[PDB]
């Protein structure tokens, strides 16, 4: 029952990848900013409507050419679309699989805005499509990687990539998929949502998510795109996948009749994380670390601290055990991406044994009484200590409607690099994004199985014969200045000499044949950043 | 591991309730018409090398709203979706339709809509002092979990045109893993604002005519519809020791997505087989024993072709004969109801398996000539007819419902083998009801199965009206005295041992009606929601 993830991507705000995003976690990075002028003038609206966000760069770029779309239909695609296309792209590669390798494979995307609607619609010029749905931010990811499993939108609003991988984990577990992409995406494209959550008081007054911090009265809106690919545990084993964590349960629910549809319900959160617990297998007191929704609101905050010690409480009376933090006090309130933000976060921690920094509550919001619960805040970066039994988290995301989700994870307790890119340009953005990866840390082995037989053998290629990843790191630097005759690279459009040089000619090679090391992140498709809007 | 339909509401073109859409759906009734002015006027856009459509299936009052039933503000009201305000309206019809209460068919029942447009965050985005704009889908469930305090899976999904059946396999694997007791499913559809039909007609969508022909020669594309609906879904055993009315019985469902064809809104004849036979195989049936289907069928000349030949490869594994399979479309009478064509066709489905009914599919009497049914499993129902026993075995319906960007969706359903405490929010409420009450009375009608049903199947609400009555005729004798405003009448006890229970209730006890007894639970008109207009 118990499902690994086996490979995660996404762009986060001041984070081009996961690794960046790790960085920043790790350093305390508060990535908030003030509203691009490429999105909107918050000036316009200074008479207070919010000025502040979470922001990703290049939200209205896109390489159409990579996956064959026409210009104009990239203008036409929902920038949500073309990103959540290219981050599960990079989710399957960050596993170390092909859509070939990787056919009932399932992708649940979360999603609850669509801001590229309404730009649209005020567009309305002769008539040209607009960007109306949900799907296709799902179905185009079928579409392209020659998917046939579920292919599903949902929107729970705040919950909707928790809701999402919930839904995956459940199709995998009944065996309709046998593996699956899961997450979300939000991008904040057009103002009315800031008017709109505005009017209703929705977002702070600073601009920042103060989780658990004095004086938090409200959220900021965040930007995000992310997935992880979810299989079954023992197929990752048997596979030699690498694995991330674990998710042993996930639970979903509604708060039902509360006093008004916004307002979230203490009992409900407990409910759905005693569900999960008990579908986990596991007490509560062996969770040493929870991923609190934790948006920053006066009412929000100590009902979700209420929420997590009623269901922990059935379970244990030791006090502050547990660290708990939000992602949000980091890059906001990702709305539907949200869930997948959080849950990434959990997972690197787990797999890098370290919790980090949560922000902006150095001063405690005063009525929260940490003394009497479970939890402290977690206010540095630091090694996760061993238990003691293994690292297990729990991960909360309560929709402002009503509907919650809570996932618990736990840890994962266990020559020739061909190159290949769309064209010249992308393979020397490759090979220079790759060489800035590498360090004393790098495994080779695990290097080179990964981009043999995790990456698709595209139409221009570079193929390194090495050492060792000193002579790698060498060779990619030179073929990036450059470098006209460099021994030991093969270019073009089991004998290593040989199978080098029919590879750089067009060949098939089964790579396979040659052999498991275990699969590594290496850096993903440097995709082109081009802009591309209506 | 088989569901029970216990209960179905909706609204749809030319249909306030499931019962005109029934009665629509027999007589053959084309329910298509021209873009009503209150939503735009279509004339503003006829110049505009097809020209944007000014046809659509509309339903009637739209933009219409109880909201004080629901202790909604009129301001509230205004800023909701039109499509949340009415899946709200329909989910209450829905439970009511099957003989429940909240509170008697309630924790763990979910809500799983299918929705794929938000016509009214445009018209919101317009009009942008703030207010607050509906941006997302999810109230449109967890709208619904609030009110009736419902604690399952509160879910929207989007597949496009697949949106409800996407919603109605997710609400049975839901039941069928133990999360939910039960769960409502269903769909909403609402065309208020034209960005649709301009960008839609760009693409070339949209018919020419302003009909989905379906299997029918000529058509060159869909006409938009609305609808809104829902079924109230529960294992099947459990609905037979509980007494409810079983409408038809959900064998199999499944979903799939077509992965790489030649564009992404190219249908695949491959992956729809292979959604159908895996359907089969879910409800471990034989497709020669499949007398009816509910085709996707939109009247599109590539894909009602590849419709056929998909249901044709399936069929084909398990069989040889020819001819035997009717088919037809929901669409052919009220368009192609969008996020709300799943729940359209299903209801259809379920109606023809209760009533044993197979009803007319319009648009062709001339058929599409390339399609060739000779060699096929199926022929297109041309009138509404008894269907006729199989042969003995049951009747067994597959539905078909395919996502313009590729997600697929199949289900296989089969058939399923005094004191009257009537009361609203208010008085007008009240005499709205009883006349809506002694309207559905006949002689078909039966006295225990009625007082049953509005006894333990509707709340107990603020305004009160218990009748005692000998036989239906009384019934409607007093129903019409009551209506005509007549304040005394023999056998009446109003408020805000038969007798002494009517005093009691009338006054504003609670009664508990079950120990009295149980009779079959039947359709009883639901709750006459005040049609009150808000827009922003």
């Amino acid at each position: 029952g118990d499902i690994a993830i086996i490979g995660m991507a996404g762009r986060y705000p001041k984070a081009k990848s996961v690794a960046e995003f790790w960085e920043n976690l790790k350093a305390g990075t508060d990535c908030i900013t003030e509203v691009p002028k490429s999105r909107w003038d918050w000036k316009t609206y200074k008479n207070t409507v919010s000025k502040w966000g979470g922001f990703i760069d290049d939200a209205d770029c896109f390489d159409p050419q990579f996956f064959r779309i026409s210009p104009r239909e990239a203008e036409t695609m929902d920038p949500q679309e073309r990103l959540f296309l290219e981050t599960c792209w990079e989710t399957i590669e960050d596993a170390g699989y092909t859509p070939e390798t990787l056919h009932p494979i399932g992708v649940f995307a979360g999603v609850m805005h669509k801001d590229y609607s309404l730009i649209g619609a005020e567009q309305l010029t002769d008539p040209f499509p607009v960007s109306l749905n949900y799907a296709q931010i799902a179905n185009r990811v079928s579409y392209y990687c020659d998917f046939h499993g579920p292919s599903i939108a949902v929107d729970t609003v705040c919950s909707s990539s928790l809701t999402a991988v919930h839904l995956a984990i459940e199709s995998i577990r009944r065996g309709e998929c046998e593996a699956a992409l899961a997450g979300g995406v939000n991008l904040s494209l057009h103002p009315a949502k800031y008017l709109s959550y505005g009017s209703v008081g929705m977002h702070s007054s600073d601009g920042r998510c103060r989780t658990f911090g004095e004086g938090g009265d409200g959220y900021v809106s965040g930007e995000g795109v992310g997935a992880v690919l979810l299989k079954p545990l023992e197929k990752a084993e048997q596979d030699g996948d690498r694995i991330y964590a674990v998710i042993k349960g996930s639970a979903i629910n509604h708060v039902g009749k509360v006093s008004g549809i916004t307002v979230p319900s203490p009992a409900a959160q407990a409910e759905v994380i005693k569900a999960c617990l008990k579908k986990a297998g596991i007490s509560p007191r062996t969770v040493s670390y929870v991923e609190a929704h934790g948006t920053g609101t006066s009412l929000g905050d100590p009902i979700e601290i209420e929420g997590l010690s009623k269901a922990f409480s059935q379970g244990t009376q030791d006090q502050q055990f547990c660290s708990i933090g939000s992602v949000k006090s980091n890059i906001g309130h990702a709305e539907s991406a949200a869930g997948i933000s959080g849950l990434t976060k959990a997972a690197l921690q787990l797999h890098h044994k370290t919790l980090v920094k949560s922000l902006h509550s150095a001063e405690l919001n005063p009525y929260l009484k940490f003394e009497e619960s479970p939890f402290y805040v977690q206010q540095q970066t630091a090694p996760w200590k061993q238990p003691s039994y293994p690292r297990r988290a729990g991960l909360s995301s309560f929709g402002a409607s009503g509907s919650n989700a809570h996932i618990i994870l736990e840890e994962y307790i266990q020559k020739l690099i061909p190159l290949s890119a769309r064209n010249k340009d992308r393979l020397l953005a490759y090979a220079e994004k790759l060489a800035r990866s590498l360090s004393e840390k790098t495994v080779l082995s695990e290097l080179a199985y990964t981009i043999q037989t995790g990456r698709e053998a595209m139409e221009e290629r570079a193929v390194f014969l090495v050492n060792d990843i000193r002579d790698l790191k060498q060779k990619l630097n030179d073929f990036v200045k450059g470098n006209e005759n460099i021994p030991g690279l093969w270019r073009g459009q089991d004998d290593s000499i040989r199978l080098a040089e029919l590879w750089a000619e067009g060949k098939t090679v089964d790579w396979n044949k040659l052999y498991k090391p275990r699969k590594t992140s290496v850096p993903t498709y440097p995709f082109a950043k081009e802009r591309y809007w209506i």
